């Protein structure tokens, strides 16, 4: 429920 995912893009992540 909710969210709660890190994006990982090029050299580079970030979460929320």
């Amino acid at each position: 429920r909710g969210g709660r995912l890190c994006y990982c893009r090029r050299r580079f992540c970030v979460c929320v």
